[PDB]
């Protein structure tokens, strides 16, 4: 029961090694290429946005796959939505105005000129070898024929959030009114994932506000008294796709699904069930098979609600294929009936 889910967490500790020293080449190539991004004029604003829950510029979103993003602070912004989307964006508003076609600033011509700049230096430095495969992410490197990162450019906005976030972000009865709106006084992001010309809202910096903050306690996980398991439940999702995904390798038909569809599922189990009670250290196995069943019912109604713009549907049929989602159904089903054998040794 939990004592094979344990188990599983016990030997993804073992690779911590691996983990930290891939982490610390990323951090090497990215520290890089911030040095010669900033020497533009488009870019002299550029930064390293910080939205690891782990480690700090680097966020991991499988085994040797890492994300990073770089945010560029652009004020004086002003949104407009791309036909009734709620999460695509049309970006109005100097240093940037290379990158104007009318009043709309282009996320195509921004994103290659940040792709040709990254792409001319990692020729460079003979470090390490570092190349560019494969629009968001920006650019996909390769580091030593193992390592890859994502890297995405992010616009800066110190604005109020969008009206389409209104009933977003959940939080409320779990994590309380005080800290939605603390939290919805952070600066949010718009990143060039088009619908062109159409930017995407991203939260995304705001994982490690909550998921190092997780309880309705503020000493949730501080003390020997109050421990849950909420991020091994997490964890436990994570590994549970990413597995099924190698097994499936064959025809991948996984291709669609990744770690973030998993994030926002758990994230949505913590709005329903918001007390610290309900996440018992004693309780992995039915704290997991809520996770579970939650996931399995998203994937049989095709319906995974982003977690900040609850109109946007990130399983709708523009976004994956109806057989995509009717498959992982019946597999994720099939897991959970049979207590998980793809966790088996
Ligand atoms: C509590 C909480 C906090 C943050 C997130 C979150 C949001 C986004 C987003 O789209 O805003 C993420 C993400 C994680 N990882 C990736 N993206 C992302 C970003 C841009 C485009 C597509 C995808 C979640 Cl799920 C829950
Ligand atoms: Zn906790």
């Amino acid at each position: 029961g939990a004592s094979k889910l344990r188990a599983v967490l016990e030997k993804l500790k073992l690779s911590r090694d691996d983990i930290s020293t891939a982490a610390g080449m990323v951090k090497g190539v990215v520290d890089h290429l911030l040095l010669r991004l900033k020497c533009d004029s488009a870019f002299r604003g550029v930064g390293l946005l910080n939205t690891g829950s782990y480690y700090e510029h680097v966020k991991i979103s499988a085994p040797n796959e890492f994300d990073v993003m770089f945010k560029l602070e652009v004020p004086r912004i002003q949104l407009e939505e791309y036909s009734n989307t709620r999460a695509y964006y049309f970006v109005k508003f100097n240093p940037l105005s290379q990158f104007l076609e009318g009043e709309i600033l282009s996320a195509s011509k921004m994103l290659s000129k940040f792709r040709k700049i990254i792409k001319e230096e990692i020729n460079d430095i003979k470090d390490t070898d570092v190349i560019m495969k494969r629009g968001s992410p920006a650019v996909t490197l390769l580091i030593s024929e193992k390592i890859s990162v994502d890297i995405t450019l992010a616009l800066e906005s110190k604005s109020s959030w969008p009206a389409s976030t209104q009933e977003g972000l959940r939080i409320q009865n779990w994590l309380s009114a005080k800290v939605r709106k603390q939290l919805r006084l952070k600066p949010f992001y718009l990143v060039p994932k088009h619908a062109e010309e159409t930017w995407r809202l991203s939260f995304s910096h705001i994982e490690k506000e909550i998921l190092n903050n997780h309880g309705k306690s503020k000493t949730c996980c501080e003390n020997k008294e109050e421990k849950c398991c909420r991020k091994d439940c997490l964890k436990l999702m994570k590994y549970l796709l990413e597995q099924l995904k190698e097994r499936f390798k064959d025809k991948k038909h996984l291709d669609k699904f990744s770690s973030y569809h998993v994030k926002t599922a758990f994230f949505h189990v913590c709005t329903q069930n918001p007390q610290d009670s309900q996440w018992d250290r004693k309780d992995l196995g039915l704290c997991f098979d809520n996770c579970v069943t939650y996931f399995l019912q998203c994937l049989r109604t095709e319906k995974l609600e982003n977690y900040f713009i609850p109109e946007f549907n990130l399983f709708s049929s523009n976004l994956i294929d109806k057989r995509s989602k009717e498959f992982l159904t019946k597999q994720i089903e099939y897991e959970r009936n049979n207590e998980f054998p793809v966790f088996d040794e």
